[PDB]
């Protein structure tokens, strides 16, 4: 250990990739929405749990703008800017493509808190169109992830529920002041 | 070898940067841009007059810098800042994207002024953009139908060879060529997003 | 000095953090609104430098309403915009700006000297809404031109950019300043 081991961390960290998996639900008590031509705003906010569903997170917030409909996808296509908010973990942001009839990729833009000085993708999947999403965001730069956020991940499908504990915001089921 | 020289490649990659060239042309076929009036101010004849909060959604079509090939679309939002009598000097703040098909997509915010060259900040890319950072260069050529853009993109790997043909100097004449327009399999990224 | 050097140059580039402060103030010359969910909000203010001496630009972008909270009788905002300093270039933010307390935004990146950038940025709430304080946290680039660099004025309410700045003296601006 020395010089070069040193350098050679650094780049390790600036190059490292780490994979981070969180549901969004919309539980429709946020009054948060749920056209077809160019033009219509949606501003939104959903909640978000870890990827065990056993931990309420905190919150989406952001805004989506309508681009364009597909007559034989049977859906739009909308350009999105939001931020996934973590309690005091910090956020995320991204910026990308939400398509109502099919799973897209987003940039994420940066992050604060344990996610400063990120970058990379965050893959979005429908499960439940468009209540129910499942996201894994593919982060480069940063530090170790906390364990609380590397839980082992439940496949998402239909039955996948958060526990009733995180969706009351019970102390032992909520991330350090998450946000709401 | 291997250590000093895996480092080295490693950093190289990391600070390395390379250019692309594209052109973005509305050729008015897909009801872009709309105007949101919401400023609400208006005029002496019973008109639509620019005010802050103006806002402009739109979607343009991409073509490569050879102009041989139609890449996909842009698709994004401009917020109205400042405006005056004069034609040049408008400014609007945006956020958008640049889609290339399967290739993948391109995110920018930044400053968009009438009739003046800007640069734009490069937030990231998917695909093969993934992971990028840096900063787009934006000409108008035709105001508001025809631009023009260079991106420098830092921290991604060796772009393809399709997205990397000799480009046609941005000028007013500057088209797309008949098979690029009416999109034939030879002339389109594979799966050109529209 | 030598290939070793060279490299662990670039890479203390690459990681390497630098401190900018700036004051952000509303001299409601610019038509832009002093503060209905989903409501949007677009926006421009003037930016000075940290000490206060030098007119850098402007903020331009936008904020939409996401949420009431009465408890703290404050709104929640999700926003987008940037910083403008002239010839220097801008910065790009997107995050949370909360009407009772100070928050962090993400620095999506940069132009000019700021090209490549990222980072954070501290929003610091002084006068609401007409007087804000940042401080950006920014990693990747070159060392930052000493003007932009003076010793930082600590934000309070007192707060106030020179005369000399308010009228935009060549001595006390950023070169082509935005406005």
């Amino acid at each position: 250990g020395g010089p070069l081991g040193s350098m050679g961390n650094k780049v390790d960290k600036l190059a490292g990739v780490q994979e981070l998996s969180v549901y969004e639900i919309n539980e429709r008590d946020r009054g948060s929405p749920v056209a077809n031509s160019l033009g219509d705003l949606v501003p939104f906010s959903n909640k978000v749990y870890d990827g065990s569903l056993q931990r309420r997170l905190g919150i989406t917030a952001g805004i989506c703008t309508l681009i364009s409909h597909n007559a034989e996808k049977k859906g739009d296509r909308y350009e999105a800017q939001y931020s996934f908010y973590f309690g005091d973990y910090g956020h995320i942001s991204v910026q990308g493509p939400y398509i109502t009839y099919e799973d897209t990729e987003l940039v994420v833009t940066g992050g604060t808190g344990i996610f400063a000085g990120c970058h990379g993708v965050a893959k979005l999947h429908q499960i439940i169109f468009p209540v129910k999403l499942f996201y894994t965001f593919y982060l480069q730069g940063i530090k170790k992830l906390p364990e609380e956020l590397c839980a082992s991940v439940v496949p998402p499908s239909p039955s996948a529920e958060p526990s009733e504990q995180a969706k009351k915001c019970h102390p032992s089921s909520v991330a350090p002041n998450f946000t709401n």
